[PDB]
């Protein structure tokens, strides 16, 4: 079908659409299994990019509501964001968190960062730096504000959410095909 969506079907409105705020933002945790498929298998971010309009910008916040290393995850991501390496440490990260499941302590995670090409100093510095403090505080303002409490999730026009629970997810290659369409469509639909 395509180029025709419905509020409640392929997208939802936010719980409290107000203010300026980031026009698009992206929320998940390394232990979610739905985000694994979207970020290693189905590769939704890349599929979306092939349709994105030139305002959107791809983001990735973290959240701590998932797994025991929840609070740890919050902190290491802020090393990543500060260098801009998130994409580079999503794949091998998810292979070590979900596929092989060898991440169990901080020392296991900070390996993959180095492996993928992060300094041994940047990690061991930034972990205790203000940069990271203020970074974690972004999501302790943007998860905390009662606006979203479960993931994976993806925002549009600072007033919409995607609804992967209301799509054609029989065949998967067709899921992503239509997912990326409603993402683009909302940017024109105010």
């Amino acid at each position: 079908s395509n180029a025709q969506i419905t509020d409640g079907k392929q997208y939802i409105t936010l719980d409290k659409p107000i203010a300026g705020e980031p026009q698009v933002l992206e929320f998940f945790s390394f232990y979610c299994p739905h985000c694994y498929q979207f970020e290693e298998v189905l590769h939704v971010s890349d599929n979306v990019r092939q349709k994105l309009p030139e305002g959107t910008k791809m983001t990735k916040y973290h959240v701590e509501f998932l797994g025991p290393l929840g609070k740890d995850l919050t902190q290491a991501w802020a090393v990543a964001i500060a260098l801009g390496v998130e994409d580079k440490i999503t794949a091998p990260m998810f292979e070590a968190v979900q596929k092989t499941q060898t991440v169990q302590s901080v020392a296991d995670i900070r390996k993959v960062f180095v492996d993928a090409g992060v300094k041994g100093e940047d990690y061991d510095a930034a972990w205790n730096s203000f940069v990271v403090k203020s970074l974690v505080a972004q999501q302790e303002k943007a998860a905390a504000d009662l606006q979203l409490q479960g993931v994976p999730a993806m925002y549009v026009n600072g007033k919409y959410q995607l609804n992967p629970q209301g799509m054609d997810t029989s065949n998967m290659d067709v899921f992503v095909a239509q997912y990326a369409d409603t993402v683009k469509q909302l940017v024109e639909k105010k």
